[PDB]
C-alpha cells in the first residue's frame, strides 16, 4: 500500500527491494543510484551470489526497472535534495547509502517531496526503532527515523525477553560477523580503521561496534548495562551473537528456554526465533528472523551467569525489518 | 638431551618434530604413523601449507627419516602396545594421534619401553599441565601426563595473571577457532557431533569445549568458576579467546594492561605475550606464544566486569609447549 | 514409476534422493548407510549447507524415513550382498558409496534382489553412459552400468555438439573444480595422491582425471583425441570446464554459439544449456543442467583453434542425470 | 646503486620496496601515496597477511619512513606531476597505482624530476619488457617503460623455451588466478566489468586478459600465435598458468622436461624454475621465480599437442622482477 523510494542500490537497498516484492507489504516505485545505470541494475537485482537468483521477473523497459511487472522510476542523483521523489509518487524513502545517517543529511529527501525517511543504519541523532521491541513508540510527528543496525536487531529482542523475565544486571556481547562490503579482499587502505583494511579472506578481524550500547536506546532500562565488540570472519553471510549476562533473578537454563520459546510463538513471532536443532550458520541463510535463539549452543555457569547464542542473517533479517517498520508506519497514518 | 618418540605424525606430531629440531631442546629419535610411510613422511614434513617449507634438510636414507642429519627410526604400527620405543631409544613418547587420550590407552606405550608419555590433548584422567602456570607441580612419579588443549594453554596463563591480581569470581569464555583435521570439507557424517560434520569452509559452527573448565584443574582456585564454548570458522590456522569475567577486586582496564604486560616481560616471557598493535589473526601465524593479550580489542563495562581478548597460533604455540614441557620433565629426572 | 534403492547417503546419495523427489521421475523406497542412522538421516537430508533446506517434509516414523509423505525402508548393512532390496521393493539400486565401483562389487546388490545397479561414478569395467550423448546405447541386457563422472557429463554433451558440427581433431581440457568430500581441511594423509591431502581451503591443487579420456568411451569417434587435468579450488560447489580444441572444419565463434544454442533448445534441452549472461559460478548453484556453455567467456585464436567454457553444478547436475538415466532405463521395460 | 621512488604503496609498491631492501639491487628513497599517511605506512609495511612480518626494522622518524635505518621521503600527492622526486633524489619511479599506465600519464613523473619511469602493469603504448626474455632490448632512449603483467612474466619465459626448442604453432592459455585488490568481498558495483563486481570469496569468476597476446610483443615471432583468459578464484595469493599449445617439431614430454630444466639451471636461472615435486599453490608463497614449471602436473595428448603448467607468486615474483629490471636499466646508463 505505501509507496516507497530507495536511495542506494547496494546490498541493503537491493534486499529491501527484494523483501518488499517477496512480502508484498509495501510498493517500491523509485530507486536512486548515481553509480549504477538501468541495465546494470537489472543484473545486480536478478543475480545474487548469496541469496540466489530473484524469484520473479526483472527487466528494463521504457527507461524503467520493471519488477514482477511493476515499473520503477530510476534516478541518478548524487545530491539527495535533488531527487524528485514526489513526482515519482514515493512517500517513504529508505536511506540506504550509509553516508546520510544524520537528521540533517537524511532530511534532504524531504526537499524532493518524500514524506518520511527511514535510515537503514544507526543514526547519531535520528530516533531508532527495533521491531518487536519499541516500534510501538513510533508516532506520526516523526518524519526521520532509524531502524538501527543488523546486530542491534538481533540482540534487542532477545535482551527484551531475558530482561523482562529475569532482569539483566550487566551484559557483554560478542558478535562473530560475516564479511561486508566495507572490507577488503587483500591488505589495503582503511585509514580510520586499520584492522578493517586487512585481507578479509585471510583473517579473523576484531572490530568495535556500538550495537550493544544501542540496545540501551531501544530498551531504556538497559542503558549503560551492555557493551560489546565484534569479530569479522571469512564467511559471506550470516552472523551470530554471544550475549554473556548476569541476571538478577535465578534463571535455570531450562527456564530461559521456556520463556524464549514462548516469546517466539506469540508477540515476537517472525522476529525472534527459537531452535533446538543442531544448526550451523548456513541454515539461516535467507532466514527472515531478526534473531534466532540457539538453545543447544548456549551455556550457563550457574543460575545467574549465562551465555546466550542467537543467529541472524545480517542481510535478509534486517531488510525485512525495514519493510515491516514501513508497513507499521503506514498503518499509523 | 632427552630422546623422544612421536606417535601420530599429524599437524601436532609434525610441528612438535619441527619445534624440537628448531629449538634443540629435545632429540626426536622415533616416529610412528601407520598411515604415512617413510617417503611420504619426507614430503609431509618438508612442505607445510600453513607454516611454509621446513628450514633445514629432510630425506629418507637406509629406511630412516633423516632431519638435519639426524636419523629417526620409523614405525608403522596401529597398536601402540606394539611400538618398540625402547629398541629405538625413545624415552618419552608424545601421544599425538588424538585417539589414545586416557591413561589406560596412552599407557600402552609403556609396554613397548617408553618411560613417560605426554598426551598432546586433554585427558579424562591424566594430570594436565600448562607451562608457566602449573608445570612446577610435575614430579617424577607421573609416567603419563597431558599438556591440555591449545585453548586451555591460551586461557590459563591469562587467567593466572587476572586471578593473581584481581581475582576471578566467575567467567565465561568463547573461542573463535581455526578449522582442524577433525572437520569436513563438505557436509558429511559426524554421528556423535552433528554440527561438526557440516562443511567447514561454508559455516560458522558452534562446538562444545572443556577448555575453560580445564583451567580449573591447572588453577585449582578456579575450579567451578569458568566454562565456555567455541565457534569454528573458515581459517586454516590461528584462533582467539574471548574471556568475559567478573573480578572480585576492581580494576581499571589500564590496570589490567599493566599487570599483563609486566607478566609478559617477566615470569611468563615467551608464554604470555602482550600487544597494543592493530593486529589480526594472520599476524600470529607461526607465533610461538601460548597466548597474546590484545589490549586494543578488549572492553570493560565497569571496574568488575570485563572482556579480555587473547590470540593463539593453535598449532605452533602448543607444539612448542609440548617440547618445553618435555625439557622441563627431563631436567627433573 | 520405477522403485529405487540408494546405497550410501552421501553428497551424491542424498542429492539423488533430493532430485528424485523434486522431479518425481523415480520413487525412492529404500536407503542403506551403516554410518548414518535414521534420526541422523533426517537431519542430513533436511539441512544442506550448499543447497539449503529441503523443499518439502522429512521425518522419521515407524522406523522409516518419510519424505513428502513417502515412507522409505532404512538399512544399515556394511556388506552390500546382505541388503534386502527385494523385500523393500527396490528394483534399481544407486551405488553411491564410492567404494563398490567395479562390476564384481556393485553386483552384490543383485544378491539381495535388486534387478539393476547404477554406479554413480566411473567404473573400471561397467559400461558408462552420459544422458544426451550415448544413453540410447543402453539396452535391457545391461544389469550393471555407470553414469560416468560429473566432469565427463559436462564435457561430453558440449564435445558431441562441437564434434558433430565441426569435427574435433584433438582437444585438451582443464576443469576448475569445487572441493569434495575426499579432500582435507588441513594438510593430512592421502597416500596414493599426495597433493589431494594438502589443505583444501588454502590451496589450488592440481589433479589427474580420466574424465576427458572417458569422453572417448561415450563418443567412440573421439577415442584417443581428448585428455585433460583438473585444478581443485576452495569453493564448496560448482565447477567449470575449459576445453581447448582443434577443429577440422572452419568455425567462427558466432557459428559455434549458434549451434550450441540450437542444441540447448532441442535434443539436449535440460542437459546442455546456453548463456550469454555475465555469469559467475554461484549463478549455477542448484542448476540441474549437465553443462552450460558460457558464450561470453570463451575465446578463439582462429577458425580452427578455440577455447570453450562450460559450467556445471557438480553435485546437482550429476544427481539429476542419475535420476534421468534410471527413468530412461525404466522406459525400456 | 640507482635511487628509486615508488608511486602507490599497495601490494606491488610495498613488495617492490621489500624486494629492494632484501636484494640490495636498488635504493628506495621516496614513496608517494595520498591514501596512506606516514604512521599508517609503517603499519602496512611491517605487517603483511600474505608474506608475514617484515624481517628488518621499520619506523617513522622526523617525518621520514625509516626502513633498516634508511630514511625515505614520504609524499602525499594525488597528482603525479606534483611529486618532487628530484628533490628527494629519486632517479627512477615505479608507477604502481594502477591508474597511470599510458606513456602520457606515466610521463608526469618527469615533471617533478624523475629520469625514468617503470610502469608496474601492462601499457597500451609504453614498451614492455620481461626479464630473461627481451630485457636486453632495453636501451637508454626509453624513458618510460612497462614491466608487463604478472601473468605475462609467468608465460613468456616458458614460451621462450618451448618455442626455441620445438616451435609453437599456436597456443591458448588459461590462468587460475588469486584474488586481487580490484575485486570485491561481496557482490558490488563494477560497471565496466560486471563479473568482476561479484563476491570474490564465493565465486569462480571468468575474466579477460591480454597477457597471452602480450607474449607476442616480448617474443615477436609469437605475435598472433597466442591468446587466453583467466579464472579468478578465492585464494589470497599464488596463481597458475595452463598453456595448451601445438608444436611444430615433435616433443616427447620427457624432452620438454629436459630443456625446461636446462633453462632453469642456466640462462633463465632465478626466472624460470623447474620442479618434479608434488606441489600445490601454497608451496610457492613468497617464491621469487617468475614462472615454475610443474613437470608432474602437465599432460601431453601426443608429440605435437601438450598442456604445460607453471606456477607463480603473482605478488612476489613480479615485485622482484621490477627491481631486477631497474637494476639492469641502471647498468645501461
Ligand atoms: N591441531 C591443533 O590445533 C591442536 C592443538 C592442540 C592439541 N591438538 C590435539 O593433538 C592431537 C592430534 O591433532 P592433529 O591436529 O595433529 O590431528 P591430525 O589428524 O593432523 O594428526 C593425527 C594423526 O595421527 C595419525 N594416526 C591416526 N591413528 C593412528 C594410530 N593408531 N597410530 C599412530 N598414528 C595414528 C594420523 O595418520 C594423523 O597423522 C589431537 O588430540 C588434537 O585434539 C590439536
Ligand atoms: N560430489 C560430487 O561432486 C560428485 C559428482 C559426481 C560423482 N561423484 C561420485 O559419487 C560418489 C559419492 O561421492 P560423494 O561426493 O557423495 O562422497 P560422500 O563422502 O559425500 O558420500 C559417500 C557416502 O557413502 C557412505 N558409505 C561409506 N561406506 C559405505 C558402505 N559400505 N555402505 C553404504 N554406505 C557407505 C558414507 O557414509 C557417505 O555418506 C563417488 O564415487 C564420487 O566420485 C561425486
Ligand atoms: N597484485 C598483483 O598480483 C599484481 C601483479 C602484477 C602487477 N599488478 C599491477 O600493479 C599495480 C598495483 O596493483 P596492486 O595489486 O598493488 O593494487 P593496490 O590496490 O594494492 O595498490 C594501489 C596503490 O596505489 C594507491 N593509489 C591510488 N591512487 C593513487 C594515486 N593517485 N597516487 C598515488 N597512489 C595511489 C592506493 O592507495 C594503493 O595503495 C596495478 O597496475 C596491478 O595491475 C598487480
Ligand atoms: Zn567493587
Ligand atoms: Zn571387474
Ligand atoms: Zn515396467
Ligand atoms: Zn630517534
Amino acid at each position: 500500500k505505501v509507496k516507497v523510494g530507495v536511495n542506494g542500490f547496494g546490498r541493503i537497498g537491493r534486499l529491501v527491494t527484494r523483501a518488499a516484492f517477496n512480502s508484498g507489504k509495501v510498493d517500491i516505485v523509485a530507486i536512486n543510484d548515481p553509480f549504477i545505470d538501468l541495465n546494470y541494475m537489472v543484473y545486480m537485482f536478478q543475480y545474487d551470489s548469496t541469496h540466489g537468483k530473484f524469484h520473479g521477473t526483472v527487466k528494463a523497459e521504457n527507461g524503467k526497472l520493471v519488477i514482477n511487472g511493476n515499473p520503477i522510476t530510476i534516478f541518478q542523483e548524487r545530491d539527495p535534495s535533488k531527487i524528485k521523489w514526489g513526482d515519482a509518487g514515493a512517500e517513504y524513502v529508505v536511506e540506504s547509502t550509509g553516508v546520510f545517517t544524520t537528521m540533517e543529511k537524511a532530511g534532504a529527501h524531504l526537499q524532493g517531496g518524500a514524506k518520511r525517511v527511514i535510515i537503514s543504519a544507526p543514526s547519531a541523532d535520528a530516533p531508532m526503532f527495533v521491531m518487536g521491541v519499541n516500534h510501538e513508540k513510533y508516532d506520526n510527528s516523526l518524519k526521520i527515523i532509524s531502524n538501527a543496525s543488523c546486530t542491534t536487531n538481533c540482540l534487542a529482542p532477545l535482551a527484551k525477553v531475558i530482561h523482562d523475565n529475569f532482569g539483566i544486571v550487566e551484559g557483554l556481547m560478542t558478535t562473530v560477523h560475516a564479511i561486508t562490503a566495507t572490507q577488503k579482499t587483500v591488505d589495503g587502505p582503511s585509514g580510520k580503521l586499520w584492522r578493517d583494511g586487512r585481507g578479509a579472506l585471510q583473517n579473523i578481524i576484531p572490530a568495535s561496534t556500538g550495537a550493544a550500547k544501542a540496545v540501551g536506546k531501544v530498551i531504556p532500562e538497559l542503558n549503560g548495562k551492555l557493551t560489546g565488540m565484534a569479530f569479522r570472519v571469512p564467511t559471506a553471510n550470516v552472523s551470530v551473537v554471544d550475549l554473556t549476562c548476569r541476571l538478577e533473578k535465578p534463571a535455570k537454563y531450562d527456564d530461559i528456554k521456556k520463556v524464549v520459546k514462548q516469546a517466539s510463538e506469540g508477540p515476537l513471532k517472525g522476529i525472534l526465533g527459537y531452535t533446538e536443532h543442531q544448526v550451523v550458520s548456513s541454515d539461516f541463510n535467507s532466514d527472515t528472523h531478526s534473531s534466532t535463539f540457539d538453545a543447544g549452543a548456549g551455556i550457563a555457569l550457574n543460575d545467574h551467569f549465562v551465555k546466550l547464542i542467537s543467529w541472524y542473517d545480517n542481510e535478509f533479517g534486517y531488510s525485512n525489518r525495514v519493510v515491516d517498520l514501513m508497513a507499521h508506519m503506514a498503518s499509523k497514518e
